[PDB]
């Protein structure tokens, strides 16, 4: 039945009305009723009547505490990206470097051309990424799709334990320039994420359907056996870049999409994604949850090689939402199998 929704697991785009836009969790459940989640990624274009902020002109003084220079090594569609942290800098400083002759966008006709250039010059002229900047650019009173307070059940983590995890249940801001990249990964605990491109040049995305996630992992393990041997989930290091021609070569299903300023992207549990920025821009993101996520959370395979990695205690979610399974789960005997095609239960209100 849901098997029959988005049979191609293609990236879907939505144009909600303002009445639809007002309840975040509701619209997420809706797009899942339409099979959007099968793609691992979905675009949502907000009503033109809407804006998260009046103007972005006071932010030249905002500090980027930890700019990252992205060194990339590799060949033939396979790359490993190393982060070189640069000293702190303000936005206008970043912007100046970004639009500088050395680091600015090349001229191009169709997107296929800029894309080809990205994959040809990835390892050259390492850019700087203004990544993981704590904060929001939303105006304090915006109540629709506010990344700072979406009110999903992920709120149960801070609510029950007081724990905050930067970028996960708090917002992150991302200042990009041309050729800055995000490597193939799913979210921490295989959560959802939301990404809003506040302003600037586009951000392009690749995505692999959750139902084909394991095949991407098998490929990645084969191409990086040393890292696979060292960590049960080395893709979570977010250092691994794989070109679309390589995915095609090895029969991994995927889709691509370009995100424009003023547009939202949603990633879904266990949706592998990667991409790059076209030029100077600014993006805001955080994670969020639905009831459907809970099983993904319980089964997420986590990085086994670092003390510093995000691990959310699933106990509270299982007690509150799977009370009949708690004893079974705690006893390690819960063998529930995940069906990536099924929408979250909250969509019962639609379906
Ligand atoms: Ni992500
Ligand atoms: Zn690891």
């Amino acid at each position: 039945e849901s098997e029959t929704l988005n049979p191609s697991a293609r990236i879907m785009t939505f144009y909600p009305t303002m009445e639809e836009f007002r309840n975040f969790s509701r619209y997420i459940a809706y797009i899942e009723s339409q099979g959007a989640h099968r793609a691992g990624l979905a675009k949502v274009v907000p009503p033109k009547e809407w804006k998260p902020r009046a103007s972005y002109d006071d932010i030249d003084d905002l500090v980027i505490p930890a700019p990252i220079q992205q060194l990339v090594t590799g060949q033939s569609g396979l790359f490993t990206q190393y982060n070189i942290q640069k000293k702190a800098m303000t936005v206008r400083e970043f912007r100046k470097i970004a639009n500088s002759d050395k680091y600015c966008t090349p001229r191009y006709s169709e997107f296929e051309e800029l894309e080809r250039k990205y994959w040809k010059n990835l390892t050259f002229n390492p850019p700087i990424y203004g990544a993981d900047v704590n904060g929001t650019l939303y105006e304090k009173h915006v109540d629709e799709w506010n990344i700072g307070r979406l009110r999903t059940i992920l709120d149960l983590v801070e609510k029950e334990s007081g724990i905050t995890i930067e970028g996960v249940n708090t917002p992150y801001l991302y200042f990009g320039m041309w050729k800055t990249s995000f490597a193939w990964h799913t979210e921490d605990m295989d959560l959802y994420s939301i990404n809003y491109l506040h302003f600037g040049e586009p951000k392009s995305w690749y995505s692999v359907p959750p139902e084909h996630g394991k095949r991407l992992e098998r490929l990645a393990k084969g191409f990086f056996p040393g890292s696979a041997q060292s960590c049960e989930a080395f893709l979570r290091h977010k250092m691994t870049l794989i070109s679309p021609l390589m995915l095609k070569k090895y029969g991994i299903p995927f889709d691509k999409v370009t995100q424009e300023a003023g547009e939202f992207m949603i990633t879904f549990p266990y949706g592998y994604h990667a991409g790059f920025n076209h030029g100077f821009n600014c993006a805001e993101s955080t994670n969020f949850a639905t009831r459907r996520w809970i099983e993904y959370g319980k089964q997420a395979v986590l990085c086994s090689c670092r003390k510093d990695m995000v691990k959310i205690s699933m106990d509270v979610f299982v007690r509150k939402f799977q009370p009949e399974r708690y004893k079974l789960w705690k006893a390690g005997k819960d063998n529930t199998v995940i069906d990536h095609t099924l929408p979250t239960p909250e969509a019962a209100e639609f379906l």
